[PDB]
Order: structure tokens, then C-alpha cells, then sequence
């Protein structure tokens, strides 16, 4: 017999949660059931005992349960998602997104799952926005989005409207929460491969854990700056997941020849801002902003490899090679064009 | 300047807040301008960090400024209070409230805060209204019963008018929190002297901390059975309050002649049931329920004693004797008539 006092307890307590628990928790939320109160006390209760990869599985995997799917077969088997928690702190450009349509650019089918700002300035839902995509679109036209040009865009409020109350609760109270993990873990298109940037270091394990345990090919990341993503200014972390197993290494792009940056010269802006350098990135700049652009492109086609089986450091090289040609032969450029297209045709 | 952001971060990093963050949530709390959501992170982020004496000082003296006082020169300068948190799971009867109604009639002045039952089927309140004994009287009243009867009861709800917010979330919730230390500590008639027992023990410090900041004569009790009252089934653990130091002792009634007693000898149950207990106790019954009100009562004399201070032991004889004559004499059967007496003249 679950209930608030029992599992709250337990959490204060500092137990992790038998089976169940977790998900009956995230059950109650999703319908409604919760009062804001409970929610709060749940998502802060969580964080302070620090999860589990089991029960952020079962927070995930009920909240999966209520999104709105895609139509079947519509989704390629080798899909891949670059997305991150957010939350940083840093206010870069928008790496994931870039990265995503430099990817899809290179011939690997992107489904990304995203959302506005949360404590940024522009998140790449905003300069998706900016940039003339559209960012409303339901399951049909996500799936037809991603036959017709490669990419699709999947806006978490209006794939998840049961979340509403935990969402609502997540911006009043404003802390970062096990809530923050979900978004990267609860794309509705269900992608098998990935590039998911994790904010919280104590927490990127647990996420890979989650991943482990679906049928998944991810590089949960971790730059050692604080970054969700893979940085240039220094090391990163990386948990490599595949066959349901976890291989965490310290990964190094000046290995392959890239110079160290400094993070203000990732710095961003507004949505306009973000935007312009969104466009000057796809035209051809050269400098720290394309470097970073560049690198995570190459992860998330590494993250696609690792669907259909190359060994780690050819893969990272060919993924670097594909990433650099998506956007110096304008095949970048042309698919976000070719992307802003097909949105104005309805 | 402060926010809930960033007072809620800084305690899931698991630190202690800055001076006047503690205050500045309370005040939010107490003006019904915090979401039920954040009074709820709040609390449970309070209670896993572990509070300390002075944050939660800071929660009470602002309590404390939005309770309503009793009317200038009307508690004796050596009142008492004997309450406890509650919360000890343990079904017993009212310990406190019987302690009380024997200390008053040893000539103690006694102003009891108190409240109805949280999980115990009858709690102080509950019995006494059960008794005959009005408890919903204003500031003028129970000033009044204090000097015209040597007991008042200032009956929580009705003095803490602007604490609703945070008592819904108490109970929405359901775990015990940093909040079910404040009852003790915010008796709006601020006496200076109690017997004051604490269901959790590692926070029984804290509440001593935040009487010792106060220079109150307190003892801070907690039985080693898990009782919020002095035990009679084993030894207890005690914070003595004094010349603003707090020290910890471990106290064993069989050093005054006290026999074991058995956990289910003090079992309690609905208000009615609890008023006969008291009613038996008043007259003269022998057994452990009236060891364990003399020895309370005892301790709230000793508190008393602190006031004006004496050696620790022939303070608990002389407080042990003073509790038993005043049973027997038929003093406290008296009290508690005259008390009934007074609110029916109303
Ligand atoms: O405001 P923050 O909480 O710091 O979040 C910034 C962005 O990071 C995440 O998305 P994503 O990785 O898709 O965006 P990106 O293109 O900026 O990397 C999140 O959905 C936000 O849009
Ligand atoms: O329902 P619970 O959370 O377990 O609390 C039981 C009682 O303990 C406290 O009062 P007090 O110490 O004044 O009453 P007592 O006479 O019952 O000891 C509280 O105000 C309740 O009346
Ligand atoms: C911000 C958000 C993220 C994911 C799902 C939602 N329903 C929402 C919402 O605001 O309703
Ligand atoms: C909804 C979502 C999807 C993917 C990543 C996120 N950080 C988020 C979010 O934090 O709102
Ligand atoms: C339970 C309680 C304790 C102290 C003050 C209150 N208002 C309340 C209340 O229920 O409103
Ligand atoms: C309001 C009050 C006063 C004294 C002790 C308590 N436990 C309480 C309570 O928890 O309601
Ligand atoms: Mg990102
Ligand atoms: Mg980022
Ligand atoms: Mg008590
Ligand atoms: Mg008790």
C-alpha cells in the first residue's frame, strides 16, 4: 500500500525506494493526482537522497507512458537525439541544436526532443523559433518532417501535457531537481541513439544507467568545465552506452587536434543572437564556436554507429570528417533552408 | 538578495544558509505569499540538510512576530510551559497535559501551547475538551485563567492565525519536517522555563540550541524508548538549558526509585479514555501512569527551579516530592475543578 507519507519517509530517511514506489509517485503526478505540495516534496526529497538509475527508469518510463507517440513506423530504427538537461549555468550558443542540424545534414535521421529557455536566455526551442522552423508541430507532421527532410523537432509541451503539473512546480520552486534528468530521457519519438549532455556530474551515471537498461547506443556527456556537452575548453566526461552495459572514459579533443578555447568565447545571447550564430556557423565561420559545433556532430554520429557496429577511435574519426563536409559543402545550410521550407508549406 | 532558487540550492548542496535566509523564507511563509510548492521544498530541504539553532531561531522569532501576545503584565515572570513535538508513534496517554495540571497545582505558574492530535487518536487538546476544559479562549481569557487559575492553554490555531499556510502543507505532506519543532518553540505567552520533549532525537539539540540562544531554563527530553516525554520503560536522554549552555545528560528514574514500566502500561486511547485516565491519576491512583506524570511534572519543577537557581539531584527530590503532595493532597484533582469552574463562568 503506497503513499505519500510512506515514500516521502522512506526518501528522508535517505533509503532509496523499493520497486515500484517510484513509479507509482510519477503515476500520481502524471494524473493529476498530486497536490503541488507532494510534487515538490517528492522532486527535492529525491534529489537530496540522490537517485537511483532504477527509479529515474521508473519516473521515466511512467512519464513515457502518458507522451503522445509517434504514428507506427514512422521513426527510422538508427534515429539519433542531441539534447541535453540544461542548466549549466554557462549561457552558451546552442550547441545541441546546431550539432543536430549538422548531423542531419551528414544523412543521419535526427529526432530531437527540446524546449524553451529554462534559466537561459535562448534554449533551442527559442532559436529554432528564431530561425523561421517550426517548433508546434504534432506526431504526423513531426514523422512527415522527418521523411521529408531528415529532421523532426518534438516540443516537450506539447508532446507531454500530463507533465503539466510537475513542469508548473518545477518553475516555482526554480532548484534543479531529479525532474531535470527527465526531458533527454523522455523523447516521445523513443530514438535508439544519442548525444545527451548532462549539467550535473553527480548524475550523468545515473542517466547512463537509464539508458543501459533500453536497447540504446549514448554518449551521456559531461564537460569538466560544467558544460552539457562536449567541450574544447579542457577534458570531458564520457559514459559510452551499449548492449545494455556502460564503458566511462576521460576524453580529450586536443587528441585529435583541436586547440583549447576559453568558455566565453562560447558565449551566447538572445533568441536573435543565437539565431546569427546558428547562420554564421552554417555559412562557413571558422573559430571556437564552429570547433564546438563540429565535435558534438561528431559524437552524436559516433553515438549512430554504435547501432550498426566501427571500433571508437575510427568511428570518431569519421564522424569528425562528416560533420566538418556537412557544413563546408553548404549541405548544413541547405537542410536548415530545405527544414524552414517544408514548415511555411503547412 | 534572496530567493527561493537560491536558498533552496544552497540546501541541496547540503549547507547551511546564510544568516537572515532562514528568516526571509518564514516571513513568505507566514504573509501567504509562499506557493504551497515552495513551502514544501522548503521544509523537506530544511529537514535533509539538518537544521541548525540558529536557522531554525530564525523560523520561530518571526513566528513568534505574527502570533498574538497575551495583554502586557499578565504571565508571571517564572511561568512554565510541558509540551512536546509529538510525533513519537507511540499511543500513550496525555503526558504532558497530566504533568501540567500537577506542576500548576505545586504553585507553578503554567502556560501550556498545545494543539489537537497529529497521529496519536487523542492529543493534549482533544482531552482536555474532553475534561470540560475550554480551549479556544483569546489572549484577554486565558490571561485571565492563568491568574484566576494558575493554568492557561493557548490553543494554537487561534494564536498563529497566519501559520495556516504552512500547517496545510504539513499535513498534505505527511513526514515530519523542521516544521514540527516550531510548536514548542513559538508558545505565544513566551515563558521562560518548560519541560519540552522531543520525538526526534538528533534534533532535540537543536531545539536546546534555540532555548539556550533564548536564555531559557529548559530541559530538552527525549526517552531512549523514542518517547517525547521522560520515560519510565528505560533511560532518557536530556539537553539541560542553562545560563545560555546546553548539556547533554543520560537520566535514569531507577536511580529515584522507579521501577521499569512496560511500554503498553501507558497506552492511550480516544479522548474519552484519556480523560478518565487523567481523572484516575488526579485522584490518587497508584501504577505507571502516575509515575511517569510525577516524574514530567517533576522535571517542569526542576526547569522552574533553573529560573532562580541548585544541585541537579536534590532538585528532581524536592520536584518529585512537590509532584506527589500535590496529587495527594488532592491539590491537582482541585486544579483541574477549578479550571473546568472557570470556563464555564464565561
Ligand atoms: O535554459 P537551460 O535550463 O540552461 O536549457 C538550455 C537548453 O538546453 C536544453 O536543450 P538543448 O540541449 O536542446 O539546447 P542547446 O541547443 O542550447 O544545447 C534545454 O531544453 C534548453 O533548451
Ligand atoms: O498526535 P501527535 O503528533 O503524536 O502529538 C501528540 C500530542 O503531543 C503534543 O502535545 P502535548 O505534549 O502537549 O500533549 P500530551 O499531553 O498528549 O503529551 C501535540 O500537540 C499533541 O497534543
Ligand atoms: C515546460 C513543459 C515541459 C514538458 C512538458 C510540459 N507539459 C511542459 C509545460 O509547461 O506544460
Ligand atoms: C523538455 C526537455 C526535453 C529535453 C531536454 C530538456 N532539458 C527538457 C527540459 O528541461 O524542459
Ligand atoms: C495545526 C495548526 C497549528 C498552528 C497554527 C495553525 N493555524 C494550525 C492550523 O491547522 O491552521
Ligand atoms: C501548535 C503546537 C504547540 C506545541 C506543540 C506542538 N506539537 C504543536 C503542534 O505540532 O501543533
Ligand atoms: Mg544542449
Ligand atoms: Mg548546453
Ligand atoms: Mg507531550
Ligand atoms: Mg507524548
Amino acid at each position: 500500500v503506497p503513499s505519500w507519507p510512506q515514500i516521502l519517509g522512506r526518501l528522508t530517511d535517505n533509503r532509496d525506494l523499493a520497486r515500484g514506489q517510484a513509479a507509482w509517485a510519477m503515476d500520481q503526478i502524471m494524473t493529476g493526482n498530486a497536490r503541488p505540495a507532494q510534487i515538490a516534496a517528492f522532486a527535492v526529497a529525491m534529489t537530496m537522497k540522490a537517485p537511483t538509475a532504477d527509479e529515474v527508469g521508473e519516473l521515466a518510463g511512467v512519464m513515457l507512458s502518458h507522451a503522445h507517440p509517434l504514428p507506427a513506423d514512422t521513426v527510422p530504427d538508427d534515429a539519433v537525439d542531441v539534447v541535453g538537461t540544461g542548466g549549466d549555468g554557462v549561457n552558451t550558443v546552442n550547441l545541441s541544436t546546431m550539432a543536430a542540424i549538422v548531423v542531419a545534414a551528414a544523412g543521419v535521421p535526427v529526432v530531437k526532443h527540446g524546449n524553451r529557455a529554462a534559466s537561459s536566455l535562448s534554449g533551442g526551442a527559442d532559436t529554432l523559433e528564431a530561425l523561421g522552423v517550426r517548433i508546434d508541430l504534432g506526431p504526423d507532421l513531426v514523422a512527415r518532417s522527418l521523411a521529408e527532410v531528415g529532421i523532426g523537432f518534438c516540443f516537450a509541451p506539447r508532446f507531454h501535457p500530463s507533465y503539466r503539473h510537475a513542469a508548473a512546480v518545477r518553475r516555482e520552486i526554480g532548484v534543479p531537481t531529479v525532474f531535470n534528468l527527465l526531458g533527454p530521457l523522455t523523447n516521445p519519438a523513443r530514438p535508439r541513439a544519442g548525444l545527451i549532455g548532462c549539467a550535473f556530474a553527480d548524475l550523468a551515471e545515473v542517466m547512463a544507467g537509464v539508458f543501459a537498461a533500453r536497447r540504446s547506443s549514448v554518449l551521456v556527456v559531461h564537460g569538466d568545465d560544467g558544460l552539457d556537452e562536449l567541450t574544447t575548453t579542457t577534458t570531458s566526461t564520457i559514459w559510452r552506452v551499449a548492449a545494455g552495459s556502460v564503458d566511462k572514459l576521460t576524453f580529450d579533443p586536443a587528441g585529435f587536434g583541436f586547440a583549447r578555447a576559453q568558455l566565453d568565447q562560447l558565449a551566447g545571447g538572445d533568441a536573435q543572437a543565437n539565431a546569427a550564430a546558428v547562420r554564421a556557423v552554417l555559412g562557413g565561420a571558422r573559430g571556437p564556436v564552429r570547433d564546438a559545433v563540429v565535435l558534438n556532430a561528431a559524437g552524436a554520429i559516433v553515438a549512430h554507429a554504435g547501432l550498426s557496429s566501427a571500433e571508437w577511435l575510427p568511428a570518431w574519426e569519421e564522424g569528425l570528417r562528416r560533420a566538418s563536409a556537412a557544413i563546408d559543402t553548404g549541405a548544413a545550410e541547405q537542410l536548415l533552408a530545405r527544414w524552414v521550407r517544408f514548415g511555411r508549406q503547412i
